[PDB]
RNA sequence: GGGCUCUCGCUUCUGGCGCCAAGCGCCCGGCCGGCCGGGCGCGACCCGCUCCGGGGACAGUGCCAGGUGGGGAGUUUGAC
């Protein structure tokens, strides 16, 4: 029944091994000046 | 099988290649147990409040006060 051709082909997201995937980067975004403002406004209000 | 600490998370003989996902699970869409065409998530751990670091309540900026200042400006440099 099974085809010998269907090999399972894992990828190595190691250092240098293979190129890395497009994962979520919201924490490091260069936000516009209005957003960065209102956020660190609320933070000052806390501090 | 259990507690504790640290490390790692897989690359050092060579002038090479390396993108646009494999696989699995779970869903169902048309046709007729089989065919054609679709979707999500694991695979690629979870949560957060400042992009990362270094300084830092001092440099610094604004206003007064003393000083220094032919680098520069203005003027003078007697009479018989
Ligand atoms: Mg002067
Ligand atoms: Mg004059």
């Amino acid at each position: 029944v099974v085809n010998p051709l269907f090999e399972k082909r894992p990828k190595n997201f190691g250092i240098g091994q293979d190129i890395q995937p497009k994962r979520d980067l919201t924490r490091f975004v260069k936000w516009p000046r209005y957003i960065r403002l209102q956020r660190q406004r609320a933070i000052l209000y806390k501090r």
